[PDB]
């Protein structure tokens, strides 16, 4: 009754009995099904193992304030739209800035936005919008802001329920609607979202890009703490330039040197015989111009991996 043999027979029993990956091997490189919305971060993408946020799944992006949580979520919308998909933003914070959005790739004009008047109404007009099966991705800003109906008109019935119910019903809908749903949490009802999510992302702001100038934006670190599609606990870091978004080119360098495709002789980045610049900000400014080059590097990492 060989263990390695026994183990597999058993294990496989649980996927059948409970799900795709109710039991994984942190090592497993398993990759199939896919159907993913790129997050716009080559680094975060591999981190998720399937190269993107699984479609038809409930996803939670949490973190503190000024973490870049909405930027990631917005980047998602951008790509989902860029491939002829319809997106819906259920606003309850009223913080959205379409200028930043549009400068990320979002087609704001053709973006469905809604500002519910209550936690219930939010989760209603959101489950309803999902059932139409017309949507690809929908993002709800601030689990927090989804305050119950009472607790609004003075009149207990914590949101815990509001979330649980709305999730119970809505998880199946998009489950077979192929519409991925992003929930943005900020550090209640999250006690359920945690269990309903198939992927939970922890975003924190690590360091700050500077350069003797006012310094633009910061270095973000995302730790995928819950993943039911690939093995969990992987992490990624990427740069968010103030008023510009997630630096693609930058991610290609960090990734490039990491996979040997690029080198750093005296802080002097170079791609196989042809040097790019001294320092990072200079190395990204280079890739920001000539795209074919960068294209190759991207076209080179997308091979070393899925």
């Amino acid at each position: 009754p060989d263990r390695e043999k026994a183990l597999e027979l058993a294990m496989a029993q649980i996927d059948k009995n409970f799900g795709k990956g109710s039991v994984m091997r942190l090592g497993e490189e398993v990759r199939q099904p896919i159907s993913v919305i790129p997050t716009g971060s080559i680094s975060l993408d591999v981190a998720l193992g399937i190269g993107g946020l699984p479609r038809g799944r409930v996803i939670e992006i949490y973190g503190p304030e000024s973490s870049g949580k909405t930027t990631v979520a917005l980047h998602a919308v951008a790509n989902a739209q860029a491939a002829g998909g319809i997106a819906a933003f259920i606003d309850a914070e009223h913080a959205l800035d379409p200028e930043y959005a549009k400068k990320l790739g979002v087609d704001t004009d053709s973006l469905l936005v809604s500002q519910p008047d209550t936690g219930e109404q939010a989760l209603e007009i959101a489950d309803m919008l999902v059932r139409s099966g017309a949507l690809d991705i929908i993002v709800i800003d601030s689990v927090a802001a989804l305050v119950p109906r009472a607790e609004i008109e003075g009149e207990v019935g914590l949101q815990a329920r509001l979330m649980s119910q709305a999730l119970r019903k809505m998880t199946g809908a998009l489950n077979n609607s192929g519409t991925t749903a992003i929930f943005i949490n900020e550090l209640t009802g999250g006690k359920a979202l945690k269990f309903y999510a198939s992927v939970r992302l922890d975003v924190r702001r690590i360091e700050t890009l500077k350069d003797g100038t006012d310094a633009v934006g910061n270095r973000t670190r995302v730790k995928v703490v819950k993943n039911k599609v690939s093995p969990p606990f992987k992490q990624a870091e990427f740069d968010i330039l103030y008023g510009q978004g997630i630096s693609r080119e930058g991610s290609l360098i960090d990734m490039g040197v990491e996979h040997g495709f690029i080198r750093k002789s005296g802080s002097w980045f170079t791609y196989e015989g042809e040097q790019l610049g001294q320092g990072k900000e200079n190395a990204r400014k280079f890739l920001l111009e000539n795209t074919d080059v960068a294209n190759e590097i991207e076209k080179k990492i997308k091979e070393k991996l899925g």
